[PDB]
């Protein structure tokens, strides 16, 4: 594979090595003043669409694309089926820009056939912080497929990210692209395992029966934390502490202002889940998951897979593993299927006794425009949604 495209881009080659010792861009002194100010030119019969996700039916215009032509499992029974309200949640955080939520519309039928979209945050790679673009949600309808559009659309949104003085992306993908500067694969602890078998998302065999199955992954509905509840803006600040402190470890991670753990914790029902542990006026100990559906292909029983994703967990008061545990039962209490979390930050480490199996393939994580060694998943400290 050549990636024609890929190469004249600032990111590293296939067999890119870098040392500790370097962390700068591929292209410094960049200048607001020279960034091209045309639009990049598409294909005959289509046209750049801008999309105000705040107004309902723009929202259901992308919602539709990527309902109908997003990421799909290798047997394509499985199809992402992210809703509404969290395109809303995931696309208008703090400052973002309605010029980074960009269309293409085949202009005969008006009907929207590409999407591409990014968010402004600060990201710390190897303790250098940096504002970044988060590039999310890439999609060309199924009919339209390597025609080279998605290198269009990738260029127009750097053309406009770039006007705003920002030189650097952040972005994750299943494919391998140059070049991951890590790599972490899902994991994935069943819930309702009886309909995860017959959907075909997991599997029996003469050694584990369908009851022996259900008591492998039955769980107790007590937490280990008693007083994990709900989180409320009252407990903004305290969590910005905890997951702040957190994540200074890591080589990777979102420098996250106070408005921002607003934003992206306060919980929407279907959305973002975030539970906390209060003890003399502090925050403690934390558990969050968000909504990721798969829609089910040509089943007669289901339409839908509800599946939780581990986003940030953060515990003092108890062990990783009680905190996780913690997390699949209230999971389980929101009548999810499915818990999935990333081989980053300390999960690796509860997969084997809190009954994780392991997932296909892996999601990479990359830089543009970004010169850097690689790491360990578990130095990872950032989860894209
Ligand atoms: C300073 C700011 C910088 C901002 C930007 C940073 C960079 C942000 C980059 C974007 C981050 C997105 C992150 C994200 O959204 C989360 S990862 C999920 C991406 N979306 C999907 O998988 C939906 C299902 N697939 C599709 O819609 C199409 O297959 C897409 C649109 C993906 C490709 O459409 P297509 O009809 O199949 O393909 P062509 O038009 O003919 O294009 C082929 C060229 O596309 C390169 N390609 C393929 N998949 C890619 C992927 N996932 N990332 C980056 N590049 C990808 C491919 O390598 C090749 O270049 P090469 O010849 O060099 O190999
Ligand atoms: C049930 C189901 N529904 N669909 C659609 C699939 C693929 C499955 N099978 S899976 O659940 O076992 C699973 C899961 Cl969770 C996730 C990934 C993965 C791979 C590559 N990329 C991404 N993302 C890209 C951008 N950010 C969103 C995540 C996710 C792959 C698998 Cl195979
Ligand atoms: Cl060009
Ligand atoms: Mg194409």
């Amino acid at each position: 594979i050549d990636y024609k495209f890929w190469y004249t881009q600032p990111v590293p080659k296939i067999n890119d090595e870098f040392n500790e010792s370097v962390n700068e861009p591929f292209i410094s002194d960049n200048k607001v003043e020279d960034v091209r100010k045309d639009e990049y030119k598409l294909p005959p019969g289509y046209s750049w669409y801008v999309c105000d996700v705040k107004d309902e039916k723009d929202r259901s215009e992308i919602y539709t694309l990527l309902t109908d032509n997003y990421v799909e499992d290798d047997d394509n029974i499985f199809r992402f089926n992210y809703s509404a309200e969290f395109l809303l949640w995931a696309l208008t955080s703090p400052n973002y820009l309605k010029t980074w939520h960009i269309g293409v519309k085949y202009d005969a039928s008006n009907k929207l056939i590409g999407f591409i979209s990014a968010i402004p945050t600060d990201i710390c790679i190897h303790k250098r912080t940096i504002k970044m673009a988060e590039v999310n949600f890439l999609c060309v309808h199924k009919t339209l497929r390597s025609k080279r559009l998605a290198p269009v659309l990738i260029k127009e949104i750097t053309r406009r990210i770039n006007l705003e003085n920002i030189w650097q992306a952040i972005y994750t993908a299943g494919v391998y692209l140059p070049k991951p500067v890590s790599d972490a694969r899902y994991y994935h602890r069943s819930i309702n395992v009886k309909k995860l078998i017959e959907i075909g998302f997991s599997s029996l065999n003469s050694r584990l029966t369908m009851s022996r199955a259900i008591k492998l992954y039955r769980v107790e509905d007590t937490l280990n934390i008693k007083n994990m509840r709900l989180m409320k803006k009252k407990d903004v600040e305290g969590v910005h502490k905890l997951l702040g402190s957190y994540l200074e470890q890591f080589n990777l991670y979102a420098v996250f202002t106070k408005e921002e753990i607003a934003h992206w914790f306060l919980p929407i029902e279907n959305v973002i889940y975030t539970y906390v542990n209060e003890e003399n006026g502090k925050i403690k100990d934390m558990i969050s998951f968000y909504s990721l559906p798969s829609q089910i292909l040509g089943n007669d029983k289901y339409s839908t897979l509800n599946a939780a994703y581990s986003f940030y967990n953060v515990t003092t008061t108890a062990t990783f593993k009680q905190l996780m545990q913690d997390a699949i039962l209230l999971a389980k209490r929101n009548n999810f299927d499915v818990f999935n979390a990333l081989e980053v930050m300390q999960n690796k480490s509860v997969f084997e006794d809190l009954k994780f199996g392991e997932g296909d393939g892996s999601l990479k994580y990359y830089l543009y425009n970004w010169k850097c060694a690689s790491f360990a998943p578990a130095h990872v400290g950032i989860v894209l949604l």
